[PDB]
């Protein structure tokens, strides 16, 4: 099976765009690939965090990924800081990364971590002999650096690393509720644009009801991204939840207004979210289960990570560690 | 418990008399008075590109040389940096509490700057992690590491202010003489352990006969008559020789100045060559005994890494608890 590596930020509150797009897709491909999910708490501290919130957010992220359907028996899920090999390889790879490359990544009051984290990101991927990396547009420059580091290192010492590839195929279109041209992003400043995975029925209704549509006369529920971005976004969201086709939904809403569309979308999204929240709260409230998931995952990751690091360390020419 | 001493040296190039006077000499003398931990910093060495076989050999060379200088494994903890994962772990964490401007302003980074890698830029942060891991009180180094040591104090204070008494704020221990030994043919420049011109340097593993010839050819000055007195502006070479003689013998500069009244640079150089040649002969005798005893070197690295890991993990656990990571179970 090809190895897939995904970094999960313990800070990003996931939206329905994250779930119905990328996540639900990957939950269904756990028997096709050897998937690795890394909760990146060492990346998170590049921005200053409240200590207690970061600890909570780490566990919130673990429970939500399990709630979405990540299976710790099939996939490997773990906390980044629990595996020392990431930092160990991170430093080694600093020495085979040009300063110019990090300065070219798109002044003196910035912390060194925020400047230097793309090297740790490269080490995260290269530790596990990774074949595929699903990235957004924003993470593409980081993957190229990881690929350039791997090729540069292999040219000097032989075939130590796999040169990773991006996962090209896309999933599910979910746009922002008040700016349907812009995609629904977890990083969005305005939260009225997004529907979080842990939102209750009343909060979704309020946000869906206020979603921008259009001033067509008569009002007509038809798919058209150019001219009816808002109405089209609501149909896409409804299609993603229920599995019904857009033309099937256009037939369903024939002679119906936007208020009735918005009601069916709110009803459907909350039906999906309520099952996901049952799972979330059940996993999140069981500390013994979360501890056992983290131990097994870190144990799995560390076994594989140490094999690569030992080869990296042997190649560079360090004296081998004495054990007992 | 005793206050803690930590220091380290790179296994790259070949250690000089400069490295001995500014650091190793103080390391040997501190062993009973304080709890001493000394480290071979192979992770710092790879910031400059090494041959793989040369790096492995240089690590074991450096270990043997510590032992030959008088670093006793029964008194001090001696280990290889890469054998303790906690150095890289804390190093990353301290990156997030170090400003970019602090690293870009570094003298040592600018001088070292074809292969300008991120490790060379990020060098002082890992050095801070080396020191702060062991609750270090004193750091015996040469003058050229003063700026690096300032940053690890700043980092320690900055972190402690936010999270409490996690680190000790370390203090430099720079010697009165031999803190900055200068090049023999270029006494305005520091003696390096990777100088292209080898005649600038007195290697610790260099043939004493060859070392005596380098001292004889060391540049002095055009003063008429020749006078042996300390003056780094106008008499850099003579001052460097007086400084070397002071540090080997333990005698002060004014003591030596009186001793050389009415004498010239032939007497000065004869004394320096004699004192240094005798020290390196004895040092190299002990060296080959330790260096060829692989089982002894294997046991020192094992015991040292074990002692280091126990202490380093105590500090890292508290750092990780403070910053808000979920603890490893
Ligand atoms: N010409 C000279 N005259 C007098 N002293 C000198 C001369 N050249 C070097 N030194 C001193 O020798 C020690 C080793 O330096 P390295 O370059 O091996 O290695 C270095 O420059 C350190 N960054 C290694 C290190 C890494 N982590 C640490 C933590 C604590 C202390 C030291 C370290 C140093 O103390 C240095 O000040
Ligand atoms: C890029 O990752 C790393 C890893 C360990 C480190 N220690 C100091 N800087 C570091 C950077």
């Amino acid at each position: 099976k090809p190895i897939v590596f995904s970094g999960a930020q313990p800070s990003g509150e996931l939206t329905i765009g994250n779930y119905m797009g990328a996540l639900r897709q990957w939950v269904n491909m756990q028997d096709d690939y050897h998937c690795i999910y890394c909760i990146v708490d060492q990346h998170a501290i590049t921005v200053r965090q409240d200590a207690q919130k970061l600890r909570k957010a780490t566990l919130d992220t673990l429970a939500l990924y399990l709630a979405c359907g990540i299976d710790p028996e099939k996939s490997t899920i773990f906390v980044q800081s629990h595996v020392p090999e990431h930092a160990q390889l991170g430093w080694a790879l600093n020495c085979y990364t040009y300063f110019g490359e990090l300065s070219r990544m798109t002044a003196e009051n910035i912390n060194a971590g925020l400047f230097d984290y793309p090297v740790l990101m490269a080490a995260d991927i290269l530790l596990y002999q990774t074949n595929l990396v699903p990235v957004g547009e924003d993470q593409k420059q980081h993957l190229e650096l990881s690929r350039d580091i791997a090729q540069r290192f292999n040219a000097l010492y032989g075939e130590i690393f796999k040169v990773p590839e991006p996962f090209i195929p896309k999933s599910a279109r979910v746009m922002s509720l008040l700016e349907p041209t812009k995609k629904m992003s977890k990083s969005d400043d305005n939260r009225n644009n997004v529907i979080g995975l842990l939102e209750d029925p009343k909060s979704v209704v309020k946000k869906i009801k206020r979603a921008v549509t259009d001033s067509d006369e008569p009002p007509v529920v038809r798919y058209d991204v150019q001219n009816k971005a808002g109405v089209s976004n609501l149909l896409d969201i409804l299609s993603a939840v229920t599995g019904q086709s857009i033309p099937e939904l256009e037939k369903q809403f024939e002679g119906k207004m936007y208020g009735h569309l918005k009601g069916e979308v709110a009803d459907a999204v909350s039906g999906m979210l309520t099952e996901l929240q049952e799972r979330y709260h059940r996993f999140r409230n069981d500390e013994a289960f979360l501890q056992q998931v983290m131990k097994d995952g870190a144990e799995k990751a560390s076994a594989h990570a140490s094999r690569t690091l030992k080869a990296v360390y042997e190649a560079i020419g360090f004296v081998a560690k004495r054990h007992h």
